[PDB]
């Protein structure tokens, strides 16, 4: 009964969360894909960040448990993406030349504060959890960017196929491999305790709460850049 | 007591391997220019905006009433605010170079300034669940192996700052002197058994990281020997 509750918690929680002004904005094809991909460059941080998490946090090469060697299986894979953030970053000419600093300022920008923190923020609540724990938590941070890839690829398509170009990142490819020997939520052949019950709540609470944080920063820093787009090249 | 009265001796301790590593001997050398000794300066963008977020995030916690918290909140205050001297010194350094926002990405989150880039997260996660007193050795530790470091650096820093007349704020005795009630002042302190074994953790794996660190730089220099500094006379 305890497990089943938390894989109903995340559907809830990504119910709300596919329901996001920015989501709304992303999918909107009344919109040019440039302006809808404005947002882009935000996902800097959190990209290679992300690419840390599962290099060194999620992943323990020595763990003989069962549950960790799935994980580290996944999480290889998982932190290979970051290549096609930047392979994208470059078609949607947004890979601009800066000075050194105003990359930094962007980067550590108090307007990206929960885009940049929502790795380190797991790792934190990752720290003390076992293999089994950490899977709710992979499972939950991957139902969000399920929610985000799928709703970023419309517009990536969009120009993929305007500009006969291959997207990688913000494109249907991502959504498929992400998605996924066996996969994290099969591994709902596993029953939890009750401590582990409100621990998997908790995490799944603070997940979503985390990623709408970096949504609505997003969503903030589109409406003060509707003045410009992408400009991908033919 | 005299469970402190170890701890501060094992930072003296540490402090005094710390301060002979062969990185610091290098930056020391007044026969190697003051430009070469600081081809490791732009190393220090992973750590100098982390170490800002460190101080604002996570050792201050706004919502405490705690005699100690209060403290840390003051220090962590004003340590928050010198992240603009390391941008004011890179460009003064000719270090802030004209790039793709790619290369900056890339720069920051090099395997090869992983120690550097995770040096404040490790410090994060270590601090997380401590009790202030506790907080207080974290960054009594930090701070011991800051200021070797810092001493060093302010040799070559000073050198450039009267040599082309220019006010350096990050590699500067000024810098150097501001992070000097104070914390160790609250060595009117007494630890339990078990506080006196957590603050020998703090103090190994505060040393431990930032070896790590200083590491890296001295294999930065050795990998980009041509890349010195180019200062302007004023
Ligand atoms: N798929 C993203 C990572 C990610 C995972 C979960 C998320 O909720 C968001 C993003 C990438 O390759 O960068
Ligand atoms: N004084 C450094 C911070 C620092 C502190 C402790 C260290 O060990 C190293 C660096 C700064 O302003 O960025
Ligand atoms: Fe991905
Ligand atoms: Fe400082
Ligand atoms: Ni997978
Ligand atoms: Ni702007
Ligand atoms: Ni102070
Ligand atoms: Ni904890
Ligand atoms: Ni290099």
């Amino acid at each position: 009964a305890g497990m089943k509750a938390i894989l109903q918690l995340i559907l809830e929680k990504r119910q709300e969360f596919e329901k996001l002004p920015c989501f709304e904005f992303v999918r909107d094809e009344t919109i040019s894909p440039e302006e809808r991909l404005i947002l882009y460059p935000c996902i800097a941080a959190f990209a290679l960040n992300f690419r840390d998490l599962n290099r060194y946090d999620y992943r323990d090469d020595n763990s003989s448990d069962y549950y960790q060697k799935i994980i580290n299986i996944h999480t290889q894979e998982d932190a290979k993406h970051w290549e096609w953030f930047l392979n994208d970053l470059e078609l949607l000419g947004f890979d601009k030349t800066m000075r050194f600093s105003e990359a930094l300022r962007f980067v550590w920008s108090d307007d990206l504060l929960h885009t940049r923190r929502l790795c380190h923020n797991i790792a934190v609540l990752s720290h003390d959890l076992e293999p089994v724990m950490k899977m709710v938590v992979i499972e939950a941070m991957e139902t969000a960017g399920l929610v985000i890839f799928h709703a970023l690829a419309k517009p990536g398509e969009s120009i993929a196929k305007a500009t006969r170009r291959k997207y990688l990142y913000v494109a249907d490819s991502h959504v498929e491999v992400e998605t996924g020997e066996n996969i994290i939520t099969i591994l709902e052949q596993t029953q939890l305790s009750s401590e582990q019950e409100e621990k998997a709540k908790e995490i799944v609470n603070k997940v979503f709460q985390w990623s709408t944080n970096l949504i609505g920063e997003f969503e903030r820093y589109v409406k003060a850049h509707r003045s410009e787009k992408a400009q991908p090249t033919a």
